């Protein structure tokens, strides 16, 4: 039995802490983000082979703020997922507005944490006649993809060996973005911190190259953007934020397709 740190995430609406009483039960602790008046959830339970500390994480369409004004909970979730504490992540998706929650989901497999989606709410999906294709959404995600109701507590127990089993995301070509603002992110990333493993530094850097306000802190070298926002000029010229959500959405978009009836 080893202990096993997992951080709960989700969009706002998504079923998140009727789950996060399904697993934790009365164990849990109320406390609060760390210099801050935001709630920390955190709780705790065992799956057959890990003693669990589940943290609540609040909820958030998007990691990436474009933005000046979005709020302190939505932003907080970011700076968690990419300090490392938590091993593993479940992702909480509402089934029934799958392509809307998919973009948070995304950028998680991007980022590469090891993932498992909760999708929750399968029973407003049918009320709604949405049919969706489980074994093929895992296949197009690269994680585990787990069916919830939460209210009734369906799937708890499929959730938990999912994490007692799951390792690692399916390394995937999930998004194709155009090579020029990779060849920047790149450019971005590998003069960042060392400590900060690879796929995170490139994530970054299309973050940055895209807008994010909140990155420019892990970079180390956002000293460094300007340049190369003008090198991008004459390429994918007017509008990398663009081109870079365009990505995402049209990858989110055919995957959604593919597996919704
Ligand atoms: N019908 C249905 N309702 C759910 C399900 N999961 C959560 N809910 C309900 O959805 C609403 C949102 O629940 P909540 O856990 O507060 O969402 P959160 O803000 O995302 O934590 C609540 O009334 C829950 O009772 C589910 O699987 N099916």
């Amino acid at each position: 039995m080893q202990k096993l740190t997992v951080g709960l995430i989700g969009n706002p609406n998504s079923g998140k802490t009727t789950l996060f009483n399904q697993l934790t039960g009365a164990r849990q602790r109320v406390g609060n983000w760390a210099g801050v008046t935001v709630e920390r959830k955190e709780g705790i339970f065992a799956t057959t082979d890990h003693q669990v500390t589940l943290v609540d994480l609040p909820g958030t369409y998007s990691l990436t703020t474009i933005s000046s004004q979005t709020s302190l909970d939505e932003q907080i979730a970011c700076h968690y997922i990419l300090s490392g504490d938590a091993d593993m992540l479940i992702n909480v998706v509402d089934a029934s507005n799958l392509e809307r929650n998919l973009y948070l989901t995304l950028q998680l497999l991007e980022l590469g944490i090891p993932c498992v989606v909760a999708l929750n709410m399968l029973d407003i999906a049918e009320k709604q006649q949405v049919r969706i294709d489980i074994d093929a959404l895992a296949a197009r995600l690269g994680c585990p993809v787990i069916p919830l109701v939460s209210t009734r507590g369906r799937g708890i127990e499929a959730l938990k060996i999912a994490l007692d089993r799951h390792q690692a995301n399916s390394d995937l070509e999930l998004v194709h973005y155009p090579q020029p603002l990779l060849r920047e992110a790149d450019l971005l990333a590998q003069q960042m911190s060392a400590q900060i493993p690879p796929r995170q530094r490139r994530w970054l850097g299309l973050q940055m190259l895209e807008g994010d306000i909140y990155s420019r802190a892990y970079a180390g070298d956002a000293a460094d953007k300007l340049d190369i926002a003008l090198a991008n000029l004459s390429d994918e010229i007017d509008d990398p934020a663009l081109h870079i959500a365009d990505a995402r959405y049209q990858t989110i978009a055919a995957i959604c397709d593919a597996v919704s009836n």
